[PDB]
């Protein structure tokens, strides 16, 4: 067994954070925290890439010195991601001395192994993007305020010419083993389209890659490439190279770096686990990436996942100002119910609120006031089940059969399916419990009222267990109201239906709590 290790993309510090980083640390920070609930080891990391040219010129267009820029927006992050509520283990900056400690050592690796020569770089290149681009890739355009000029393909963004004496990866070297990894393991890339993809530009072919950068068109604001300071180190093998890093670093209780360990088995985090990116920065991960890996001897990660946002800003979100409009745990819900792979979705403040009402606070909210209401649970307290119906049992072997299923979405990972899936139980639930009226049940039949009170508190609190990686904060507060125990709050012996026993009391309520307040009308 190993430290299951995810990470997120390390952002360019040249604007303040948005929606989108946000979003992809979201990702990485929902699966993390599943992979807790489940008991297992877990080691999830994020931060900021702070070298290149994009960031040295965005300091310079700021007036302001890069060391001063990159420290003060990475500040901003970092507030930002902690705002967030998020359970991140650590926050890695590339600026960090130990990273760049750990770059020299791959670059040599690499260099040893004959995969780094002197070479020439004529060609497109984004600087917005930090990425080289054949001539296939550009086309006409004007992003330049007034005049014509040629842009990216991928970004839109301004392409220019260089013709730099730069050091070059083998990259090609590395397609047909590359094209051996994608098959032999057909999900390590996600979503199977992203795959496809990338099979079909790597099959097309392979060119070496320029890691290296004169040193006075970075500004100098780039690793120095070891035994030659004329060069700068590629800012993607430096960024990329944060996955490393983090995976070496001994963290303190309040997620301070400590040491540099040599070997990376020592953590026992590499190689990461799950990758979560954007999807415009798929080829550095899915080819670039591992074929540097190839080339050093290192363990190729286990999955690389593509979401179906930009990580760069295209095109009306403040992620904490709307968190605080609306509520963090049901913005972080929105946001990961309503975007899939191939995404398209709405956005609007008429859909956010059209979820909050009808499912957070309609469907799983609603439940739990039955289920915990004074008029209804008269005791306070999980009763022991009579009987059970035929229909009882429909309900119980969804509920049964509810975490395995969502266990494997969240396994994918596709959080949307996963929250679906929860969320078809729990609108059985509620379809169970009026076809039942528990409210007529306490008068007429107390026995009955017992199988059926049992089996609601029950479903309520596994759906809420599956739902806690997404909903942190409102899953506390619900299990508090239906008294579970902290030890039933976690682990995967708590995903058997039954684990929380009757003669269980209810937490305290309070003289007009909500769980889920509805948005206007
Ligand atoms: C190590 S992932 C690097 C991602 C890059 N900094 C970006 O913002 O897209």
């Amino acid at each position: 067994e190993k430290v299951f290790f995810v990470t997120s993309p390390i952002y360019y510090v040249n604007a303040a954070p948005h929606i989108g980083h946000v979003y992809s640390t979201l990702i990485t920070d929902v699966i993390g925290r599943y992979h807790r609930v489940k008991g297992e080891r877990v080691f999830a990391l994020t931060g900021t890439d702070e070298h290149g040219q994009k960031v040295a010129e965005a300091a310079k267009q700021k007036q302001v010195s890069p060391y001063d820029f990159t420290t003060a927006v990475a500040g901003e992050f970092k507030k930002c991601f902690e705002q967030m509520d998020y359970s991140i283990d650590y926050f890695i900056r590339t600026t960090n001395e130990q990273h760049k400690a750990v770059v020299k050592e791959l670059w040599t690796k690499l260099e040893q192994k004959g995969d780094i020569y002197l070479g020439r770089y004529e060609g497109w290149y984004s600087i917005s993007d930090e990425s080289f681009l054949t001539p296939q890739n550009i086309t006409d355009g004007v992003d330049k305020d007034g005049n014509p000029c040629k842009v990216s393909l991928e970004s839109g963004h301004v392409v220019t010419w260089v013709s730099e004496e730069n050091y070059m990866f083998r990259l090609s070297a590395f397609r047909e083993r590359l094209l051996e990894w994608y098959h032999a393991n057909p999900g390590c890339i996600v979503p199977e389209f992203r795959r496809r993809e990338v099979i079909r530009a790597v099959e097309k072919g392979l060119p070496d890659l320029s890691v290296s950068r004169a040193r006075a068109t970075l500004h100098n604001w780039a690793i120095p490439v070891p035994g030659n300071p004329d060069h700068c180190v590629y800012v993607w093998l430096d960024a990329l190279t944060n996955y490393l890093t983090g995976s070496r670093l001994r963290v303190d209780e309040s997620g301070k770096e400590v040491s540099l360990v040599d070997d990376f088995n020592e953590l026992e985090r590499f190689p990461a686990d799950v990758h979560v990116i954007g999807k415009d920065i798929l080829k550095f991960h899915a080819i670039y990436w591992p074929a540097f890996l190839l080339s050093a001897g290192l363990p190729l990660p286990k999955k690389i996942v593509a979401h179906g946002w930009w990580t760069k800003d295209r095109k009306v979100f403040d992620p904490v100002e709307k968190a605080e409009e609306f509520g963090y745990d049901a913005l972080k819900y929105f946001l990961l119910r309503e975007s899939g792979f191939s995404d398209d979705g709405d956005y609007s403040d008429k859909n956010m609120i059209a979820r909050l009402n009808g499912e957070l606070a309609d469907t799983l909210g609603n439940l739990v006031m039955r289920c915990t209401s004074a008029k209804i649970n008269v005791n306070g307290e999980w009763p022991s089940p009579a009987a059970y119906t035929e229909e009882d049992e429909s309900l119980i072997q969804l509920i049964k059969d509810l975490p395995g299923t969502a266990d494997h979405y969240y396994l994918i990972p596709d959080i949307q399916k996963a929250i679906i899936a929860v969320f078809d139980v729990l609108r059985a639930i509620n379809a169970y419990v009026t076809d039942m009226a528990p409210w007529k049940l306490v008068k007429t039949d107390p026995e009955r009222l017992r199988t059926v009170l049992y089996i609601t508190l029950e479903g309520v609190r596994v759906t809420t267990l599956l739902l806690s990686p997404i909903l942190p904060r409102k899953s506390v507060v619900i299990f508090d109201m239906l008294g579970v125990p902290e030890v039933h709050r976690k682990g995967i012996e708590n995903f058997e239906f039954g684990a929380v026993p009757p003669g269980t009391r209810l937490g305290p309520a309070v003289e007009g709590e909500v769980l889920f307040s509805k948005r206007s009308t």
